[PDB]
């Protein structure tokens, strides 16, 4: 019901764009019919867990008016961020060479899709953020400080991938003037704290939040300093079991995982080299991140030696505690906020 | 003098963002230190052409010293928004393009220590960095909204003339992602035109006008229909100019080799050349175009020769130069202050 009227928002928001590049961009039907594709593969086929996650916020919050215009800007919200992030991973995708997203093939990866143009269609995705709110929001109030707290998150994702990207070779041998290197320098839990938070929490949970608050005027009334708090939590917790079940969770899990083939700076790899013995390490820098099947059946026993699902175990409970008691502080100002957060929560709790 | 403080200006703007990142994005002096050469390498070295004009047309709209020296300062910060725009476009362009160098120097995805997967999301940090610093300088003027929104406009605007430039390949009715991809279908004038006039007129020419009207608060005194048209016009022309001087102006005089036609462009002497030329002109130069032997581009040269492409210029040329000073005078007499600033763009145009 949320995603029917989702859905149906997303036909009013695309139908809008490319009328508005034919009346006003000179577009033809041929171009137009492609960028239409591009949104459709682009943007749709996901869960749409952060767009309706801004409705239930706002549908917490809450004379028939003020309802139905609250939760049509609540939708035209979600679908920026569905936009936004379509937007990094279409790029992400070409920044990785991966091959396919979603069962289906990536978006570069397309026949009739080259990587030159494939690069600027992200573009465009991220563009159509700022031309929907521009239009549906014109007349609201919120519209310069929605904008800015958006430009801020958009900023925040991508400083996010540069922390990714970086996380491969010691960081003092950074220097665009000099050739580059695989080693592990970077592999430390504050490290990966601090990709996580940026490249994820902020997009995926925080913003959804506030875009719910700004749409049913309420931001006033929620004490922001907790909520942040809150949404890092939880943006946190939501890639330490994803990589806690990419080892140990079996295929169950809906896919083999890969992340130690792909020498990933996962929870498990940082938490275990923080703790492992010199020999132990050794024995990991070795095997760790190829292709063959003993290798990686090499660290799988390191992992399960060095009980990091056991540290896991002491991890969640201890974050599913500090989330518990934040969430109480929101209960108490914000009981309609504090209950979407609880929502919000519990799509990624033990999953 | 301009320049002295446009520059001036830049530290500050550089200064604050590396220390944004550092005190509130929890970033290492190792990697704020990429980001600076990141930073330098890819928004330094051009002329600045796109800066200067905004300061410029708020200085001529200047017509205590507080208000002066604020106004000023806003044109910078607005200058530089349009200049990191640009730089993020040239980044993931010269990626998208397979270039080589630009500006002398290597691309930046092509520099030793940079890869293509970090060069794309560098270049999302370049057009980010232009909202930070409009949000940050301009965090209490009214204007502030409005400037975005315009801004935000353009950059779609830019990125739509993009999708046009790269689709000038092959029909577009083969266009399909579905489907794989093989035309000189799409070279026509009107195709021409509209890839210059969202690619390029919009930012290089509107945006720095419009800018530096927002931050003289002078938005509501000048004709917008007439600026608009002016700035299509003349970002029209620069292309045009170019496209004729790539083929035609030597290499002493031009300061490289022109290889439009090696390079299979679109050009406004391929689509004008198309439009008028006979069947047999059209089959030798589909025969012979786009190709880097020697030969073969000297016959195209010869094409255009005889299809006197020069004269269609020269009449090309002589045609906006009078409507553009029409424009201008009609802007002159409610906005005379505007109006010589555009004069002056027009002037930095309108040769060499
Ligand atoms: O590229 P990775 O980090 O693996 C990924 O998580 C995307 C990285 C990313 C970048 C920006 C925003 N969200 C995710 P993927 O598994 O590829 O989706
Ligand atoms: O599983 P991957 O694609 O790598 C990932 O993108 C999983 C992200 C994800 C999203 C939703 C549900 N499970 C995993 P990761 O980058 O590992 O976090
Ligand atoms: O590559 P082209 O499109 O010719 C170029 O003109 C790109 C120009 C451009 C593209 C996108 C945005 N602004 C300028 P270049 O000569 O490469 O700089
Ligand atoms: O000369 P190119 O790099 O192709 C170009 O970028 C011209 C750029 C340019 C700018 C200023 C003066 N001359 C040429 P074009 O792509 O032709 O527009
Ligand atoms: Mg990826
Ligand atoms: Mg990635
Ligand atoms: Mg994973
Ligand atoms: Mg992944
Ligand atoms: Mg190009
Ligand atoms: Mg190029
Ligand atoms: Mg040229
Ligand atoms: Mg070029």
């Amino acid at each position: 019901m949320p995603m029917q009227m989702f859905m149906q928002v997303y036909d009013e928001i695309q139908m809008f764009l490319l009328e508005e590049l034919e009346l006003k961009f000179d577009m033809d039907p041929n171009r137009v019919r492609y960028l239409r594709k591009m949104m459709d593969t682009t943007c749709l086929g996901g869960k749409y867990n952060r767009g309706l996650t801004v409705i239930d916020v706002a549908e917490s919050l809450l004379d028939g008016a003020r309802r139905k215009r609250v939760l049509h800007d609540a939708c035209v919200c979600g679908w920026m961020i569905e936009f936004l992030q379509a937007h990094y991973l279409v790029e992400d995708d070409i920044m990785d060479n991966s091959v396919t997203r979603r069962g289906k093939p990536c978006w570069y990866r397309h026949p009739d899709v080259t990587v030159q143009c494939a690069i600027n269609d992200g573009l465009l995705l991220k563009s159509w953020t700022h031309m929907m709110a521009m239009h549906f929001f014109a007349d609201r109030p919120f519209l310069q400080d929605l904008l800015c707290r958006f430009n801020r998150v958009d900023y925040t994702t991508a400083v996010g991938q540069l922390y990714d990207v970086t996380s491969m070779f010691d960081s003092n041998k950074l220097d665009p003037d000099v050739s580059q290197p695989t080693d592990f320098a970077e592999f430390t839990l504050s490290n990966y704290k601090r990709i996580v938070k940026y490249k994820t929490a902020y997009y995926t949970y925080l913003l959804p939040l506030v875009m719910g608050l700004i749409v049913s005027e309420a931001l006033p009334t929620v004490d922001m300093g907790v909520t942040e708090e809150l949404a890092m939590l939880m943006g946190e917790y939501f890639q330490v079991q994803d990589d806690v079940m990419d080892c140990f969770t079996p295929p169950r899990l809906g896919k083999v995982g890969t992340d130690i083939q792909d020498a990933k700076c996962s929870w498990l790899a940082v938490t275990f080299l923080a703790k492992a013995s010199s020999a132990q390490v050794a024995e990991f820098k070795a095997n760790y991140g190829s292709g063959d099947s003993e290798k990686v059946a090499t660290v799988r026993r390191l992992y399960e030696e060095a009980d990091l699902q056991g540290d896991y175990v002491a991890y969640e409970a201890a974050v599913a505690e500090q989330v518990k008691e934040l969430i109480e502080k929101l209960r108490l100002c914000s009981p309609g906020f504090a209950a979407s957060v609880e929502t919000l929560w519990g799509k990624t709790y033990k999953r």
